């Protein structure tokens, strides 16, 4: 499913993420745009043999189980065929997650270079949340 910006933010805000770990909900919205263009079947392949699920692009090194990345870690104990799902559940719990492990949404490497420090309340300026 390909989510509007709006329709994304609300879903986004109903799980939980608008503020979460200190996160605004612009900011979810915005690193969604830029790592998945709002796709929940998204997917890229990196050059560690890991590959990246879904609309927040969560990746199989660290964090689901796609039987195909050896050695990995398995952290939000999904397999990461759940990351793609039209129901973004499994990618927002699993987001909670990485955002607190430390780094904080520095883990998406679009939202550092394309969200942060920009003004990302503009992802859900005119929606009705």
């Amino acid at each position: 499913k390909v989510f509007g910006r709006c329709e994304l933010a609300a879903a986004m805000k109903r799980h939980g993420l608008d503020n979460y770990r200190g996160y605004s909900l612009g900011n979810w919205v915005c690193a969604a745009k830029f790592e998945s263009n709002f796709n929940t079947q998204a997917t890229n392949r990196n050059t560690d043999g890991s590959t990246d699920y879904g609309i927040l692009q969560i990746n199989s090194r660290w964090w689901c189980n796609d039987g195909r990345t050896p050695g990995s870690r398995n952290l939000c104990n999904i397999p990461c065929s759940a990351l793609l799902s039209s129901d973004i559940t499994a990618s927002v719990n699993c987001a909670k997650k990485i955002v607190s492990d430390g780094n904080g949404m520095n883990a998406w490497v679009a939202w550092r270079n394309r969200c942060k420090g920009t003004d990302v309340q503009a992802w859900i300026r005119g929606c009705r949340l």
